[PDB]
């Protein structure tokens, strides 16, 4: 109540679910009867079972963790909250694994290696080290990895800032996929930088790298429709900064020059 003081929310429970969000991962951390006993005091609040509140989150708490906390620390976590939830941490993995690789995925950028561990121990309960086995990997799971960043988009909630640390994550994610799976993506790859270029003034700095990416990690045969595509949101985006846009334009002109022919004739 004191913190919603300071934050002023309409009600107090959606508010203390804000807090939730965040109290989760820390919650996971402790990993102590006492921490249980926090989680259940704010299900008891809740009306909401604390043992299913955990579970709720257990997904976000997989990816966060992986990222930033000890390997044994991880499993000795993940078997107290699952004690207490009723469900085998496990088990609730086979139903989520999924979704576990879209977060990675999503933090993937910062966390690589962290995503790599966490992607293999998975992979182990659906059936990785190696970096042409993560993607193996990964490629089925990288559509519905768009899908959420495209779902997050929609959300009010979901911050935008975040949005972009999730597209410079998705530069290094066409960089990992590799021209077989860069082709099948590039549809998704061009709408997500369209979903970018909505959010400009602070987007445009690293989207223009990200379609630099976008441009050269596409593969090298055909590049007309995307370049197309892609004149029409720099053309925007040189306002912004001239030289990004212009070093997007060059790589193609140039590097696919002899694509480029009769591509110029698409866009004048």
């Amino acid at each position: 109540s004191e913190i919603a003081n300071v934050f002023d929310f309409p009600d107090l429970n959606r508010f203390l679910t804000r807090t939730l969000q965040v109290l989760l991962p820390d919650l996971a951390a402790k990993a102590s009867p006492a921490a249980s006993a926090l989680i259940r005091t704010l299900g008891k609040q809740l009306n909401v079972n604390r043992r299913e509140i955990l579970i709720n989150n257990f997904k976000y708490i997989f990816s966060h963790l992986v990222c930033s906390c000890s390997k044994d620390e991880l499993e000795r976590a993940l078997h107290y909250l699952k004690n207490e939830t009723e469900i085998e941490l496990g088990s609730l993995l086979r139903q989520d694994f999924q979704g576990l690789h879209n977060e990675l995925l999503l933090r993937i950028g910062e966390h690589y290696q962290q995503v790599f561990n966490g992607l293999s121990i998975l992979a182990s309960f659906a059936s990785i080290i190696s970096p042409e086995l993560m993607a193996d990997y990964l490629q089925p799971k990288l559509l519905g990895i768009l899908a959420f960043f495209n779902m997050q988009l929609l959300s009010s909630s979901v911050g935008i800032e975040d949005k972009k640390m999730a597209l410079n994550s998705l530069m290094s994610l066409m960089k990992l996929m590799g021209p077989k799976h860069v082709s099948s993506v590039r549809v998704k790859m061009m709408t997500t930088l369209r979903t970018g270029l909505r959010f400009k003034d602070d987007f445009p700095e690293l989207c223009c790298r990200a379609w630099d990416c976008f441009v050269r990690c596409l593969d090298h045969a055909c590049l007309g429709s995307l370049l197309s595509h892609v004149i029409v949101a720099l053309l925007p985006l040189i306002h912004i900064q001239p030289k990004e846009t212009a070093a997007i334009f060059h790589y193609l002109i140039i590097e696919n020059r002899d694509a480029v022919q009769d591509f110029l004739h698409e866009i004048y």
